[PDB]
């Protein structure tokens, strides 16, 4: 409910779901999930969230 | 950015389509990688409205 806690929550959402250090920076084609930072995207050939095979790793910019 | 409040506001707003600001980004542009528009707003553009790079694909993304 508090501002700080809402904030902590959104920050935590932005984090790579594999290393949880760096922010997400890659979108998986073709499933379209935002899952990993750039480094961690080197370790995966299938989306961790939906297991779709990744045909391409697009770099993103907000 | 200068207070927890503005930090919150920014993280909340950056989810929003940058054109209409009425709904979440739902498209990433290939090849530039800009996250700019909801599905509706991406319909009209053939170049990214941020960097003007020709768009070869509008990839749907899941952002909540
Ligand atoms: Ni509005
Ligand atoms: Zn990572
Ligand atoms: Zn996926
Ligand atoms: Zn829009
Ligand atoms: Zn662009």
């Amino acid at each position: 409910i508090s501002t700080e806690e809402q904030l902590r929550r959104l920050q935590e959402e932005k984090l790579c779901k594999i290393c949880m250090d760096r922010n997400i920076a890659i979108v998986f084609v073709p499933c379209g999930h935002l899952v990993t930072c750039k480094q961690c995207a080197e370790a995966v050939d299938k989306c961790p969230m939906c297991y779709t095979v990744i045909t391409f790793k697009q770099k993103i910019f907000m």
